[PDB]
């Protein structure tokens, strides 16, 4: 059985915004679904009237907080599933990811001695690009639940535009629960840090992290001692992010803000912040041009073929007003390359006078296939890229601004290594990702401890 | 085609002992239930048993605390929103407008009551209604709300479709998502909300009547600021979600067990913060009351003009067996010509039980008539009068007039007669948009709040 | 014996460059100075150069900030207390009563002005006064305040005693100690202070006249609390100390250099937060104005009916050479029959300089007469009228009526005629306790605040 | 020359309070000044009308905060000059002592993981007892500035009742400045802890304290990172205390509170809290009986001849209502005796069901005369008594509640040892105390670091 929505049957956009949005979407767009234009149209028309996932005042606030990051006064933690699935979009799963993020953020806040902006990969991370249209089984590749189905059969892999509305319903339900959890005792600092004390007790390398975990606990107790109750603390904010990949979905979720900011602007209200991937960041393509029309903070992924000149051109197109925190440059080069490739990019971009956020994505540049047949990543390479990234920035005198990690609160066996010493054979036990291998809950927390030590050095 | 798209549907169950209790309670007869097949209902319940909840238990505990304060005479309850939410009107401007209307009332009422106002919206789930007549005036089976069937006057639309349970959830969670965002925003800023109230005074035909009180409120707000209170100092702005718990297939699917981190796990309906049981489904030995008994949420019961003092006491004993102030709200809808006579003996007998309920006034439901022009309508003056009569009752007994429960919208509709705009029978035809009962429009609802604030100040 | 006990008296000096500046300024002639021997004055100054300060520079910087807000039209200045403090009345009940009176006024004024009130007491140093007549009506040399000589009508007491400089300091620091404690206490709690205002309304003969405004204030306070503001949320309650800077031996001894932890060291008079220069000592080329020029404290100048617009501008140029809003307060005491005529040309000319002074009304000083029963007195109605005229002046020019400067006490004295109590010439004899000018008693001062709050609300 | 005050020429006390106050003062009183009764009377009559040094609402609040201490939920730091002098009652000196106390309190708060109640020996510590009426020079002994003069000549040593009013004027001026300093940037946590960072840089043992000082700094930064500004912190409270020694002064400074607490009570408004010394704690003497009539929190000094039974009797007389924090038992036994003498006292008092504060006074039991002729104390004995005191409590399972130390913000050379290795010969350079040797500013801060480590163990 299925549920059924009606196709609906405001004053138009300001003329200039229609023009610019049309011109952006007329450009070539890579990695798009291949479904009929008429059926896409119907689904976009449904989504043009739904309640938004986010609102403009939140995005404006995020932009403020990210400006602090870019100025060297805060740090950005971005993390969650590689690919959300409708099947796994449950309260236990969402809570776990929200918890894992909060757990990391408190460790990171302590180590950085500055605020941590928390951005989950959630409430929309339902689309992925692929280098191959045919996968290793000879099936049309799975592109995420917004496009087709994970099941390895041909009928499941057909692109289905009704997945756009299912995506939005899943996203909005998830966001609802994220808001509720963050305004609960879940986000209480003292609760979150007791979880961190259980980790130390039960990890095989818990002795290695005991001292920092105790220093944190002592820091929290000091706050309380000085007369700071929970009510004194601004409540926890977890923002929603995903890759802006499916332009039918992003364009349908655009909303025109008020002239309470001065000029009406387009905001993508599918999320607070979105990024553009390595396979869709064609400089004259639709995704970059779309990013130029929306008011949200944005990010661009930068891999090992990046040049300093092209990085500058992203800066100049996407932060044309010199607004710190509008743009995030995310670097994945792998651990064996970050120390050699990143510095020339950083130096050229810093010379422009613009202030981007420099964020490390350790995971994407460090993936291999195990002998047992699983797409995996070694924990030690993930840690080493972040280490290299910090070394780049320290030598320069620039700000290592944040990390972008794939994680879950589940005890998955997806990435090799960590204190639990996950082996190739262990991978088979709980390899649950619909896409890339995630740090499990313990490995994500171990990473935060390790990165906190980088911040303290 | 016919302008539809289908969306396909694809965790540990609740504990055995809890299920055994629930199964015993739900064996009771349930009035007004949809007539869809059991097997299809089961499949939809199973979907909904694993979805993210609309609300979470800590919010409901908090609401229970705030309602205890109401029941003790230290806070006032404002409950309002659409009579019937529809899927097609479940949009950003509409939701924003109803949230704004509620907040606009609440500030006027907070000022008049000199005490906090607990704000509960009829929203994010008010998608089912009872029908007295199985055949409507067009010869169709009756519209029962969007969770059951379609408003459109055609037989295919009116068939009871169990897939609407999921559509309802998706709508409710989306709406709640936006309510949370809005409340977290500048929308709930006191100063912003009260500027809207200043525009109302300047433009209303009876603005001169409300000017003095509106000025007194503005001077109050400006005094706060003068004393060195910024918005950041103010309590976070909370709008709770409520609806009539009617469709037991939905409500039972949305039950969850709280975690063990406070006292002990309790059973909550996480489709809303609070629910009520309506006049047509409040059979003492029926399934609706038995459901209300087993959940931990705060609950309400509508009490109309056939109520007896003895039956009201039996609600109190079934639904507040542990004597928890604020757990039970008794919602009086006598009508304006009967409230002064019927309510006191009910109040006296319940008060003698030792229990502390919240006494809430529903002015609207007892005061509905059909206009000569053919529209279901209510007179503004009879609404205002039932609230006046309710206050007189409580005044006289020394009990607390605890709140109001109204049907309102932020839209400039023409559904209720009267008010400062002097909506006539003829005006009704212009913007009669409700899928069910006539609502106070945005101006009427604000005027009601000013008039009730004067009742609170007497 | 004769009922006295003697108390025996037993650090790096200020920087040379600063001293050279000060020595040049103080070479100027100083009117109204005590006539005690130089050598004994020097010894007493030397004691006072090492004592703990009455105030500290961070408080004065903060006051300067708050006064800038007044000068910009965003806050209102309330300055009040005894005409002349005496050592013998420098007691806990008296100080408490004056602090209470000031706080009672300030809440009424804050509500009426819809903006913060900066509270400055005439206290902890108002121990010196000018005398026109070197011989008083009893044939004695005039009482000049307790810092100089004794009130008692006998020749030994009236001799100028330089030891009174130390007595004054000891009294001022003790009083300030208690003002700080009181302000840190429940005394400055809004809710406590405004309950006192409710008792005034119930017991005053004109209480019916003020009832409505008093109720509106109470509803304002209760709204704050309803919105979830507790006392702990409120700004800390600040009462600043002021007096007329008259005795330059005291003022110069109490100068200190701020430390280097903000901008650069500045020279402050730490005998008070703010001082003013009176009508008899404001010679443009005299030592009082030159002293005011060199200190960093906010300062005031009294402007009486001989003032010219040109002389007022010369005060502005000498005393606010850096164009710092709030640094200079111009305190008008025209009298009620002259303020509407004399003040506007002064205001227009000063406003044309580009500088932002605070315009403050001293109703009391221009409105003093001798009763037929032989008491120096003032009529309540002429006091209220000068403030009314001051507001009319500023209204008309679009300038800000910035504050009032009144003489008041928390005691139930009989010094000023009129008010709701209808104090008569005959009543004056009952409790005429001032060592100098007649003060508003506690009821009169509160009534004035209600009347001025109505001026602010028009 | 001298300044001159007038002898003044409320409804009487409730009858029962007059009775009890008369009965208390009729008891024998040790260590009183010998000045004529008539002249004393005149001075008491002046002091009965002066503005009080403290007010009852402050004392009630202190009693709340001390109840937290007694329950094991806060710690008490009490410190300042051994004897204040009129000559040294200056802004530079007061500020220094207030700073030194604040500096210690932040270190202690961090180490204790709980609030620190800060009580200065100030604004009245002008009277001292003496074992001998004739000192080593053959002069009538100096008893503090409230009684006679420090100068070593016979005329200066005569007891002068006018010193009562001079004392009060000095006390009130000092209290005024203490209030002003604590509501200033002086008491800002971040300012206070930068001073602690200079100490670490310039101390000879700074390397030993670097790690804790950095952990504190990181704790402070974490607070700021989590969104706690100064405005969020309740402002710093420093309470005033002294030995209640001169009964002419204490009785004259009594004030009757309101019936806003229910029953009118007598409060000694010369201070917030006072203590009774080893030489005046006669169980049936006037000082203990006076302590029983006033509502202030009080303390009793307990030296090495104390017994468990007599400790209990102080408890039962002075905390007859079982009000936690009303009574503080202060132990000085010396470092070589505390571990053996204190436990039996603690065990018997804990068995009563009453909750006193257990406070260590390291200095008084550990004084000796140097070969160079200076009354002095070794830093290492001071530290060791506190160590012993903590060991007593830990074995018991009771709460080491606080310390009572003699300190100054001046760089004095009065106590031997510390990281600066003050020698007998160094003593001569800046031996400025009018009475017992104080920890100087560095030694007081080193002590706080050391006691913080005891708290953390
Ligand atoms: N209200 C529309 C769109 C919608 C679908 C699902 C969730 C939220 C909105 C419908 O039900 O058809
Ligand atoms: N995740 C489930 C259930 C669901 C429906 C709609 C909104 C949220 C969740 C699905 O996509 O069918
Ligand atoms: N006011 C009294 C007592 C007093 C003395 C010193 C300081 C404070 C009060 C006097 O001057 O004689
Ligand atoms: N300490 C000095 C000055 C002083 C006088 C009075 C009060 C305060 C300080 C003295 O006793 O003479
Ligand atoms: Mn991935
Ligand atoms: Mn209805
Ligand atoms: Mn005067
Ligand atoms: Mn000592």
């Amino acid at each position: 059985m299925n549920w059924t929505v009606d196709i609906p049957i405001l004053p138009p956009l300001p003329t200039d915004l229609r023009t610019r949005l049309d011109a952006a979407l007329a450009k070539p767009a890579a990695q798009q679904p291949t479904w009929p234009a008429d059926q896409a149209l119907a689904m976009r028309t449904v989504l043009e009237s739904v309640p938004p996932v986010t609102v403009p005042s939140e995005i404006v606030r995020l932009q403020e907080q990210l400006a602090q990051v870019a100025k060297g006064e805060a740090f950005l933690l971005q993390g969650g599933d590689c690919a959300e699935t409708f099947m796994d979009n449950t309260e236990p799963h969402i809570r776990g990811n929200v918890r894992a993020l909060l757990q990391m953020a408190v460790v990171l806040t302590y180590g950085a001695s500055m605020p941590v902006v928390k951005v989950a990969r959630i409430a929309g991370q339902y689309a992925k690009p692929r280098s191959a249209d045919i996968d290793a089984l000879g099936l049309r590749s799975y592109r995420g639940d917004m496009i087709n189905g994970f099941a390895p059969d041909a009928a499941a892999r057909e692109h289905d535009p009704s997945r756009l509305v299912r995506a939005y319903a899943n996203a909005s339900a998830a966001m609802n629960l994220v808001r509720a959890l963050t305004s609960s005792g879940l986000a209480s600092l003292h609760l979150v840090h007791d979880w961190n004390r259980e980790f130390v007790r039960t990890s095989p390398a818990g002795a290695r992290y005991e001292a920092l975990a105790t220093e944190i606990d002592r820091g929290l107790r000091f706050m309380s001692a000085c007369g700071v109750a929970d009510r004194n603390l601004q409540t926890a904010e977890i923002y929603a992010s995903h890759e802006a990949l499916v332009l039918d979905y992003e364009r349908a979720m655009l909303r025109l803000s008020d002239g309470d900011d001065g000029e009406p602007q387009l905001f993508d209200l599918s999320a607070h912040t979105v990024w553009i991937g390595e396979r869709t960041r064609q400089i004259d393509g639709a995704h970059i041009a779309f990013a130029q029309v929306i008011a949200n903070p944005v990010g661009v992924k930068l891999g090992p073929n990046m040049t300093p000149e092209l990085a500058v051109e992203y800066v100049e197109r996407l932060d044309p007003h010199n607004k710190p925190g509008r743009l995030t440059l995310v670097s994945r080069m792998g651990n064996h390359k970050v120390r050699d490739l990143l510095p020339p990019i950083v130096e050229k971009v810093q010379a422009t006078g613009h202030q981007v956020i420099w964020q490390c994505d350790p995971m994407h540049g460090n993936t291999h296939e195990s002998s047992t047949g699983f797409k995996t990543r070694h924990f030690d390479r993930i840690v080493d890229e972040v280490q290299g990234f910090f070394e780049v920035h320290r030598a320069l005198g620039t700000h290592p601004g944040g990390i972008h990690v794939e994680i879950t609160g589940e005890n998955v066996t997806e990435c090799l290594g960590g204190a639990q010493d996950i082996s190739e054979t262990d991978l088979a036990g709980r390899y649950e990702t619909a896409c890339d291998p995630r740090l499990n809950t313990q490995q994500s927390l171990e990473l935060a401890f390790l990165v906190a030590e980088m911040l303290r050095d």
